[PDB]
C-alpha cells in the first residue's frame, strides 16, 4: 500500500551512497542475500561477506552502555543516569567514550541508542532504563546528542526501537525450535496508536535520531495496529522512509521478522540473526531470498536498495580505508557458538573519571531536613547488600547479567538485565567511599550487608548497631530487566525490611536508591526519622566514588528527576502492561499524547516528585523573563535532513529553524554554592493539549553565593507545532500560548503569553 | 603451710612506690583491707572497691592482650601471635607502647596483658594460643619483658597472665555458682601435672622475664598444678613466683579462679576477681567474708596488708594518685548482667593506623612460592573467600568477645580471635579493597566471589566460569577459635576445604593466604603445582588488606617466621595435648617434660612441613665468619626488677643475667632483590636428656640491598647457657661441649662451633 522509496544518500551521505550504488551495482543475487541476512560469528549479529568485492563481515554488538560480553572495557551509567543530569555535554562525552571502546574491540555496527522505544508510557517497562527521559523533547535532545558521540568515534549506530515498543510483557519473540514456532502460540502485542500521537510522541525522538545521521534504525517486537513492526509499510516505508527521509537501513530485532516476503515489500534491509543462534530465531531471507528473487516475486531492484543501505554506513565511516581491529570475545556462548575468546584491554586514561562525573552530575536529592551535607560524623552505619559487591562477583549473573537466582544478592545495581547491561572491571562500593571517607575523619563505620530477614541475627546486629550511629546509610535497589516488566512498585529483595528497622533505631536515616525506574517508598517518606532521600539510579562502575561527594557537600547534588514519581501505580497512564492469554494481544493507545506528566498534569493529580523535580544545597530565584523574537536562525547544522510536511514551507527553510529565542535569569539565593537545571514549558493551544510540554532546558554550572546567570532556550518552529491528521502536516497554531520558565514542571514562577502576530 | 608468704619490700625500682604504699595501707581498717582487695561492681572487667576515707578511688581492671575490649574510639592491634612473626624487637615494643596510650586514654589503671607464656605452646589446638607470641621459652621471654616494658612506659599498670602452666582450654572449668548449684559438683579444673626441672626450663621463663621488665601485677591460671588450684597453690606462688622470682607485685585471680577463702588468702593470691561484678556468679570467698576470718582470727591481719601493699606499689610507682586516669566510660560488661549506658571518648591517635599496618607487613610469612610473587601488573584478578571481605553482619557484630555470632556465619577478615583476647575495630580494611586499588592504578579487572561456596546457589558455577581466565587467583582462608574451647583439629574454618578443591582445579596460578589463630591442615594442596605460594597473615586488626597487598606486590619484601612448628599431622606433636574426660579430677602428665613444639620434633626425628623460624623472601641470604667473643662481655644493670634465682657460680657480686659472651656473624643479600633476614642462634646444652637444641638469640636485619653485608649479632646470658640441677635446686652452667648454630630457621642452621667452659 506504501511503496518504498529509493536511497539516494541525503545530506551529508551523498558520496558514501555513491560509492555504496558503485558497489551494489556489480553484485549477484548470492551476494545481496549475503550482506542482508547475519551469519555465524563471534558478536550479537555479523553481515555476511561480499567475498569476491573484498567487503567484510561487519559485526553488529550490543548495545546501549557499550559494548556487551566483553572484557578489558568500562561499566558506563545507563541512559536514565545520563537522562537525570540534565547536562548535554555529559550525554555527548559518555556516547564518545562508549563509541570509542565500541571501535577499538572491532564493532562496526552499535546497537544503540535507545531513541525514544520504549519512551515511557508505562513506569513498569523492564527496560525503560536503557532509554532516557519520558519526555519526547528530551528524549529528543538526548537521542541527537548519543547518535552525534557514537558517529563520530566511527562506530554506525543503529538507533532502537521503532516503534510504539512500550512493553516487554507479550513482546514474544519469534522462536522455532522442534518445528513448533511462537506464532502457534501467541502473536505479539499489538501497540493500536492514532495518527496524532505517532507524531506528536513517538516519532519525535526519531526524527532527531535520523537528522544526528543514525546510519541504522532497528525495527521492534510489537505489531502497530496488528502488523508485525518489521514488515509494516505504514511504518517504514511511509512514516521512517519517506516523510522522515531516513537514508539508511532497518535492522531486524533478533526474532523481530515473522516472515520473508512482506518483510522485503515492506521496508526491513536486513534480517537477524540470520544464521545465528542455531537458526532458532526464525531465519527468513538468506538462500529463501535467493528463490524469492529468481523465482520472480520478490525483485531484484528492491535488494539492491537494501544493500545500499547497508553500505552507505561503512563507506560514510570510513570502515573500508579504516577498518576496526579484529573482534576477538565470544558474546554469544557455548553450546550456541563454540568458540575461544582472545583478550584486549581499551580503558583509555579519562574514561573513569567521566563515569563518575556523570554519576556526581545525576544523583537527585529528593527530601533533605537538613542532615545533608554531612560534616564529619564519627559513628556511622551502613545497611544493605546494595553498599557493596555482588557476593558472586561483578560479573556472576553472566554476560546479559540476568542469569542469576531470584534471592542472590547482587550487590550494588550499577546496570540492568538484559542486551543492554555489561560487564564491570569492578565495582567502587557505596561501603568503600565511604569508609575511605571515614578513616580522613577518624571515624568508626559497620555495615550490616546480609539479608536482614534471612540471615541468622541480621534483625540483633542492626538493633544494637543504629540507636548509637550519628547517622545511618540505607542503600536500596531495583532490579528490572528486558523480557518482563516490573508487576508493580515494591522494592527489591529485603528493602521494605531494612526500611522498616532502620527507622525503628535511628533518628537520622538517610536513604540512597539504586534502581531501573519508580519504586514505592510511601511507608517512609514522610517518617521524621527518614532525613534524607536520594536516587542515584544506574550508576556504573563508578557508584561510591560518585555518590560520597555529593553526601558529604564537596559538590552540591544537580540532578533533576527524568519521569514522575507518583505515589502508587495507579497514578500513571492506565494499561501500562496488558496481561492476557489471547491470541492476539491488543494495548490501545487511547490516553494520545498524555503519558507521564502530561498525564499526571491533565488528570489533576498530584506526584510525591514531579518530572524535573530535585533538591540542591542551596536555592534559586528566578527573574526576567524575556521573550525574544529578534533572535531566530535557520537550522544549518543537522547531519541529515527529515521530509517533514509543515504548513509555512517556502522551499528553503525548516521545521527546525530557530523562530524565536526566551531568556531568563537565575540568582543563587541559599548559603552555597550549586548548579541548577532551569526548564521551559510551553502550553501551546488547540483543543485536547498538554497543559505544559517541555521545550527547552539548560545547566547553569557551580553558581556561587548571591551571583547571577542568563539562561536561554532556543525555540525551533516544531516546538511550537503541532500535527494536523485532516492536513498530514505541521502547523503553529493561532491562539495563545503560554511559556513558563522554572526548576522543576510544576514549580515555575515565570510566565509569559506569546500570541503568534 | 609448708611454704610461706614473703613480704613486699619493693625491690629495685619500686622502692619509694612500695614506702608511699606502706603508708597508706598501714592507716587501713580491715573493712577497707578487704574492700581493695575484692571486686565490687562497674563498667571494666573488674573494679577494686574503692578506700574513700584516704583518697584511693576504685581500680580499672581491663581486658585485654590486643588493647581495651568492649570499647569503641579505639583501634584494633595485631595479636600477640601476629608481633612474635615479626621477630622484631623495634615493633613487639611499640605494639605495647600504643597499646597502652589508647588504655590510658581510655581510663584503665590495669591492663589484663600481656600473655606471657601461659599459654605457651605444649598442643598447637590451644583455643587461646593466639594471644601468647611463641612457643619457645626464650623468644616468648623476650617478647614478653618488651610487651610489659611498652605497657608500664604508657602509664598502665600490667597484669601477666596466666600463671602457670595453662596448656588447655578444655575442663578449665572456671568456678561458677548459681541457683546453689556450683562447678565443684561437677568436675574439678584439669591438673597439670609437672615436674621441677620443667617448671624452671620451660614454664617460669617467660615469667621471669616479665618481673625483670617490673610486671606490677600476675593473673594465676584456671588449672590446678600436681592437683592444687594454682590461685591457691603454695609451692607455685608463695615459694616459685614470690621467694624465687622475688616477685614484688600483686596477684590477681582469673575470673572464676578462685575457689576457696582461706588457703587462697594464705597461699599467695592477693585480688579476688570479680567478686561483686557477674552477680557474685564467679565466687566470691573474701569481701564480708575475708573481714569475719581477720576478725575471728584464722586470717592474719599483716599478711592482708602485704596484699593490699602489692596492689597500691603498681599505683605509686606509675604515678596514678597525681596524673589520675580519667574516667571509664564504656560498659564492657553488657546488658542484662549491668544494666548501665555508654558515653563515647575516641583516643585513635595519628600514627597508630600506620604501626598497626607496619607490623602486618613485617608479619606475613611467606611459606611457598614456585615463582608467581612478587606480582607484577596481572590485568585479571580473581579472588575466593568471605576471608577477603567484611562480616555480612559488621566488623562488630559478634559482640564485646567476638563470640557471639552464630556458628555459620561469615565473620569475613579473621583481623582477631575470640574471647577475652579480642577488641572492636573501628573499620577493616579488607584483602579485597587493598586488592582492588591495586588493580585500579594498574588498568586491571578483579572479582570476588565471597559467599559460603558449599550452600549458596550459583556459588561453584561462578568459581567455575570465573577462575580459568584470570591470571592470578588468590584464596583467602580463615581458622577462627576462642578461648574456652580447644580446636577439635586442624581443619579450615568454613568452607575453606572445597574452596581449595574448586581453585586448584580451575585455575594454575593460586596465591593462598591465611589468617588464622594457629596451624591449620592444608595437606591436600600445599604439594599441589597450582598452589604457586602460600603466605599465613595470623591475626592483623585493622589494617588486614593494606598490609597485606604491598608484600604480594613487592613493594617490601616479605621476612616474617613462623613462631611455631607446622607438622604435616596433628598427631606429630607432643601427645595427650588436650585431655578429654568426664572424670571428677582430670590429669595431664607433662611427661615430655621439656620437649614441646620443635624441641620434641628434633628429639624425634620428625620432619615438620615449616618448622619454627621458617619463612622465605624474595631474595636469598647467605651465613658467613661465625665467631665466639669471649671477651664481650657484661653485667646486668639495666633490669626493671631483680629475681632471687639461685645459681653455682653467684660471688656476691655478679647475676644470672650477666653476659657471659657475644656470638657474631655476617649474612650477605645473595639474591635479585633487597630484603630483610631474621638470623636465629640456637645452642646444643650438653647434659642427660636435652633438646637437640635451643633458641637463644635472634637479630633482625632490615632491608639488606644486593651484594651488601651486614653482622649479626647475639649477647648470650649466663642464664642461656645453663640448666637447672633438681638435686641442688640451682641454675648452673654445666661441663661439656656445647654447639652453637646460627641460621635462617631452626633446620637450616649452616654455621657452627664449638664453646667448652673448662
Ligand atoms: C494505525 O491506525 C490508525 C487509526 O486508523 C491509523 O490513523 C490514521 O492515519 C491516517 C493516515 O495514514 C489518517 O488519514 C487522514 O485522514 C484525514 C481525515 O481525517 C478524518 O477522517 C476520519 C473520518 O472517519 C477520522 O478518523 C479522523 O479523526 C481523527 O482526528 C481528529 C483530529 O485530530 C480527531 O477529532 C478524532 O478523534 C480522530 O482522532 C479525521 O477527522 C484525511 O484528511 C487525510 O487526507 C489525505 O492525506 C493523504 C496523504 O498526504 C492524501 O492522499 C489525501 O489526498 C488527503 O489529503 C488531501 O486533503 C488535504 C486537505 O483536506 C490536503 O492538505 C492534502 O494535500 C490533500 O489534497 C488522511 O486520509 C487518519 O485520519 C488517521 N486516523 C486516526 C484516528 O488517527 C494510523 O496511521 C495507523 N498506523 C499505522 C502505523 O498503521
Ligand atoms: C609438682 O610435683 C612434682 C613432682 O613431685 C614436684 O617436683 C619436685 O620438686 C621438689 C622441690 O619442690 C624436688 O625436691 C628436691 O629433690 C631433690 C632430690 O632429687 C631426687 O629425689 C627424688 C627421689 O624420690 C626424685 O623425685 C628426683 O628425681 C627427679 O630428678 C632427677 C634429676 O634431674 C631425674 O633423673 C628424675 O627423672 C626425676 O625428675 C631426684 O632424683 C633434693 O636434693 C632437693 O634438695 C633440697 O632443697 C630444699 C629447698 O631449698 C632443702 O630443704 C633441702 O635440704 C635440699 O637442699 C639442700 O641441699 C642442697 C645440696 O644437696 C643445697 O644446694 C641446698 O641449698 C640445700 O642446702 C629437693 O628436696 C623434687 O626432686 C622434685 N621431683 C621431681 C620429679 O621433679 C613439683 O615441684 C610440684 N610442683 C608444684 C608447683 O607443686
Ligand atoms: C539479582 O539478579 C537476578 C538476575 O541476575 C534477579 O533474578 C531474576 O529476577 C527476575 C524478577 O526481577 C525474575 O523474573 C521472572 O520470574 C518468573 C520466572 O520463573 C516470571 O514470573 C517473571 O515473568 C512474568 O512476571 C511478570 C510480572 O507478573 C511479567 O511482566 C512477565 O511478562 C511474566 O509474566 C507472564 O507469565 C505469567 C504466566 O506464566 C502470566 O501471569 C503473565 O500474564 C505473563 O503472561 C505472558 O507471558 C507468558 C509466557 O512467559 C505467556 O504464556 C502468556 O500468554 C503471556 O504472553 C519474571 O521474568 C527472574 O526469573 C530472576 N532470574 C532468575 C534466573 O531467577 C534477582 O531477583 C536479583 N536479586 C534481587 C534481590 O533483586
Ligand atoms: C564466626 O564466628 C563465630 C563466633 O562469633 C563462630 O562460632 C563459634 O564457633 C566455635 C567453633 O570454633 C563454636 O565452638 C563450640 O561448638 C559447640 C557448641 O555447642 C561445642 O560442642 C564446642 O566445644 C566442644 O568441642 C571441642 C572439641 O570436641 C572441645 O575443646 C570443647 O571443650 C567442647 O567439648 C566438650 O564437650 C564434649 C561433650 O559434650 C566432650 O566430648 C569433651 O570432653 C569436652 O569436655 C565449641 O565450644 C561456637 O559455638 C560458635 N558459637 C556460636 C555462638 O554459635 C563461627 O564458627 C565463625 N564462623 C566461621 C565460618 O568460622
Ligand atoms: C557469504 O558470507 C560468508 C560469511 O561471511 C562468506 O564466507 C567467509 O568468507 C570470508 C572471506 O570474506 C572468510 O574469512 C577469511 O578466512 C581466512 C582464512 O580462513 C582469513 O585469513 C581472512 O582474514 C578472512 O577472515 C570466512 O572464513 C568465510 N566463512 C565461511 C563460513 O565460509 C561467503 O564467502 C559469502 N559468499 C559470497 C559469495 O561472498
Ligand atoms: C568500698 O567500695 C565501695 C565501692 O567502691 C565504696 O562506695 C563507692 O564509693 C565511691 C567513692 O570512693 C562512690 O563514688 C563516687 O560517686 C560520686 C557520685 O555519687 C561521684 O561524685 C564521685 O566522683 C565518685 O565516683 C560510689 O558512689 C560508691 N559506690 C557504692 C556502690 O556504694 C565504699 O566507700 C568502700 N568502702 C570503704 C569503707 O571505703
Ligand atoms: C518463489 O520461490 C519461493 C521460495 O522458496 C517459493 O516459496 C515461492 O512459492 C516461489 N514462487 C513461485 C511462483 O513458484
Ligand atoms: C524514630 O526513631 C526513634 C529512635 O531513635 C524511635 O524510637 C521512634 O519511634 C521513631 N519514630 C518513628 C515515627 O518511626
Ligand atoms: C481495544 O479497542 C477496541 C476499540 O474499539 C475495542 O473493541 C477493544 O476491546 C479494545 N481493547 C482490547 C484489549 O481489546
Ligand atoms: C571465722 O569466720 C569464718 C568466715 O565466716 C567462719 O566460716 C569460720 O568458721 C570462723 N572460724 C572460727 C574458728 O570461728
Ligand atoms: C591445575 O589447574 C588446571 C586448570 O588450569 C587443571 O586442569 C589441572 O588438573 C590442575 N592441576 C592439578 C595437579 O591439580
Ligand atoms: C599421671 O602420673 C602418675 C605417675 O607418676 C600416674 O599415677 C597416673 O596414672 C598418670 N595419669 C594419667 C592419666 O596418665
Ligand atoms: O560444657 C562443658 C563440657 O566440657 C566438659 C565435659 O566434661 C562436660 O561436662 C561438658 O560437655
Ligand atoms: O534482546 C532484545 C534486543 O533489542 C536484541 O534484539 C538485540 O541484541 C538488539 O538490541
Ligand atoms: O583477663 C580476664 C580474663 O582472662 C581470662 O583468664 C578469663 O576469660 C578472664 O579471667
Amino acid at each position: 500500500q506504501w511503496p518504498a522509496p529509493l536511497a539516494n544518500g541525503g545530506k551529508s551521505w551523498a558520496s558514501a551512497f555513491k560509492k555504496a550504488k558503485a558497489t551494489v551495482t556489480e553484485m549477484t543475487v548470492e551476494e545481496l542475500a549475503n550482506i542482508t541476512s547475519g551469519v555465524i560469528g563471534l558478536c550479537s549479529g555479523v553481515t555476511g561477506a561480499v567475498t569476491r568485492l573484498g567487503i567484510p563481515e561487519f559485526c553488529l554488538q550490543d548495545g546501549p552502555i557499550g559494548p556487551r560480553g566483553v572484557h578489558g572495557s568500562s561499566q558506563f551509567p545507563a541512559g536514565l543516569t545520563v537522562a537525570a543530569t540534565w547536562d548535554r555535554t555529559l550525554m555527548y562525552a559518555r556516547a564518545r567514550g562508549m563509541g570509542q571502546e565500541f571501535h577499538d574491540q572491532g564493532v562496526h555496527l552499535a546497537l544503540a541508542p535507545v531513541t525514544g522505544g520504549p519512551l515511557g508510557r508505562t513506569p513498569l517497562n523492564g527496560r525503560g532504563w536503557e532509554g532516557t527521559f519520558a519526555d519526547p523533547y528530551a528524549c529528543g535532545e538526548a537521542s541527537y546528542l548519543s547518535v552525534k558521540g557514537l558517529t563520530d568515534a566511527g562506530v554506525a549506530t543503529v538507533s532502537k526501537h521503532w516503534i510504539a515498543y512500550e512493553q516487554e510483557t507479550s513482546r514474544n519473540l519469534y522462536i522455532d525450535i522442534d518445528g513448533v514456532s511462537q506464532a502457534d502460540i501467541q502473536l505479539p502485542i499489538s501497540s493500536n496508536v492514532d495518527d496524532l500521537t505517532m507524531h506528536e510522541l513517538y516519532m519525535w525522538s526519531f526524527a532527531e535520531a535520523v537528522r544526528a545521521g543514525t546510519n541504522h534504525i532497528m525495527c521492534s517486537y510489537n505489531r502497530i495496529n496488528n502488523t508485525h513492526s518489521c514488515s509494516n509499510a505504514k511504518g517504514l516505508n511511509q512514516l521512517l522512509k519517506t516523510e522522515l527521509n531516513f537514508q539508511g537501513g532497518v535492522v531486524s530485532n533478533w526474532g523481530g521478522q515473522w516472515d520473508s516476503v512482506p518483510a522485503a515489500e515492506n521496508g526491513l534491509d536486513v534480517a537477524m540473526p540470520g544464521k545465528g543462534f542455531l537458526g532458532a530465531l526464525g531465519d527468513f531471507w538468506g538462500a529463501t531470498l535467493v528463490e524469492l528473487i529468481n523465482n520472480g516475486t520478490v525483485s531484484e531492484d528492491l535488494v539492491r536498495d537494501k544493500a545500499v543501505r547497508i553500505l552507505t554506513g561503512y563507506y560514510y565511516l570510513g570502515q573500508d580505508t579504516n577498518p576496526p581491529p579484529p573482534f576477538v570475545y565470544n558474546t554469544i556462548g557455548a553450546p550456541t557458538l563454540n568458540a575461544t575468546s582472545g583478550y584486549r584491554n581499551v580503558r583509555k586514561p579519562g574514561t573513569a573519571e567521566l563515569i563518575k562525573e556523570i554519576g556526581s552530575a545525576s544523583v537527585t536529592l529528593l527530601k533533605n531536613t537538613g542532615s545533608l551535607p554531612l560534616k564529619h560524623p564519627q559513628r556511622i552505619a551502613v545497611l544493605g547488600n546494595d553498599a557493596t559487591y555482588n557476593v558472586l562477583g561483578p560479573n556472576a549473573c553472566g554476560l546479559a547479567n540476568s542469569a542469576c537466582d531470584i534471592d542472590n544478592l547482587n550487590g550494588t545495581l550499577t546496570t540492568g538485565g538484559g542486551s543492554g547491561s555489561a560487564l564491570s572491571p569492578y565495582t567502587i562500593t557505596p561501603l568503600e567511599a565511604l569508609q575511605k571517607r571515614a578513616i580522613e575523619d577518624n571515624a568508626e563505620i559497620a555495615a550490616v550487608v546480609a539479608n536482614s530477614n534471612t540471615t541468622t541475627g541480621a534483625e540483633d546486629a542492626i538493633a544494637a548497631l543504629l540507636p548509637d550511629a550519628d547517622v545511618t546509610f540505607v542503600f536500596l535497589n531495583r532490579y528490572s530487566e528486558e523480557g518482563a516488566d516490573a508487576p508493580d512498585f515494591s522494592l527489591g529483595g529485603d528493602g521494605d525490611n531494612l526500611m522498616d528497622l532502620a527507622v525503628t533505631y535511628s533518628s537520622n536515616v538517610v536513604v540512597v536508591i539504586h534502581t531501573t525506574g519508580v519504586v514505592d517508598i510511601e511507608k517512609w517518606a514522610d517518617n521524621p526519622n527518614v532525613t534524607a532521600i536520594l536516587v542515584a539510579y544506574l550508576p556504573g562502575q563508578e557508584a561510591g566514588n560518585s555518590l560520597v561527594p555529593v553526601l558529604y557537600g564537596d559538590v552540591a547534588p544537580s540532578g533533576k528527576l527524568p519521569w514522575t514519581w507518583g505515589k502508587s501505580i495507579d497514578d500513571y497512564v492506565p494499561n501500562g502492561v496488558v496481561y492476557t492469554d489471547a491470541y492476539s494481544p491488543q494495548s490501545n493507545f487511547t490516553e494520545g499524547v498524555f503519558i507521564d506528566y502530561r498525564w499526571f498534569d491533565k488528570m489533576g493529580i498530584t506526584p510525591r516528585y514531579e518530572f524535573g523535580f530535585g533538591l540542591s544545597y542551596t536555592t534559586f530565584t528566578y527573574s526576567n523573563l524575556i521573550v525574544d523574537h529578534g533572535r531566530w536562525a535557520k537550522d544549518y547544522s543537522s547531519v541529515m535532513e527529515t521530509a517533514e510536511p509543515f504548513a509555512e514551507w517556502d522551499g528553503t527553510n525548516s521545521l527546525y529553524d530557530v523562530i524565536f529565542t526566551v531568556f531568563a535569569t537565575i540568582t543563587n539565593t541559599g548559603n552555597l554554592t550549586g548548579s541548577e537545571v532551569a526548564q521551559l514549558y510551553i502550553s501551546i493551544p488547540g483543543d485536547n493539549q498538554p497543559v505544559r510540554q517541555l521545550r527547552g532546558f539548560d545547566k547553569i554550572k557551580d553558581l556561587p553565593v548571591g551571583d547571577s546567570a542568563v539562561v536561554t532556550f532556543p525555540i525551533r518552529r516544531k516546538d511550537v507545532s503541532s500535527w494536523s491528521v485532516v492536513d498530514q502536516l505541521w502547523y503553529v497554531p493561532n491562539g495563545d500560548f503560554l511559556i513558563s520558565v522554572g526548576g522543576s514542571s510544576r514549580d515555575l514562577p515565570l510566565n509569559t503569553t506569546w500570541t503568534p502576530h
